[PDB]
């Protein structure tokens, strides 16, 4: 799906493995999908790909769980419909103590988001959500 507004966000938590994907259209990102010529545009991108550099802020990982990034990829065009792919590995010491996940800093962050669409896949099972920024909070 390449629907403005929506994101899609893969989740999958097994022990201590955490692994994010979140597929989305940049124009929820940076505000375009045209080629950044000029350099108000450049600066827009570099200040997203700046925020998706910092998983553990964007999906506020509680500091108690002990998660650190294994290994991090952020795929786009910009880094005429463009998308953005960012997967990211994460290690943490204490997972029991993973209970919620917001993305209440997400929609703070990227505002133009109207909708994230969450699979979640863990040891228990396959878990489905839509996340609004009213309702951005998942049970693990
Ligand atoms: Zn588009
Ligand atoms: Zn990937």
């Amino acid at each position: 799906k390449h629907e403005h507004g929506v994101a899609q966000l893969n989740v999958a938590l097994d022990g201590k493995t955490l692994e994010l994907e979140l597929d989305s259209p940049a124009m929820n990102l940076v505000g375009f999908e045209h080629a950044a010529s000029t350099d108000a545009d450049k600066a827009a991108v570099a200040k997203a790909r700046a925020q998706l550099e910092k998983p553990l802020e964007l999906f506020a990982l509680p500091v108690t769980a002990g998660c650190s990034v294994a290994s991090q990829e952020l795929r786009s065009p910009l880094f005429g419909h463009a998308d953005i792919h960012a997967h990211y590995q994460l290690s943490c010491e204490k997972p029991e103590l993973l209970k919620l996940l917001t993305l209440a800093e997400f929609f703070k962050r990227f505002p133009a988001t109207q909708k994230i669409q969450v699979q979640l896949i863990g040891p228990d099972g396959q878990k489905g959500a839509d996340l609004a920024p009213a309702s951005a909070e998942l049970k693990l």
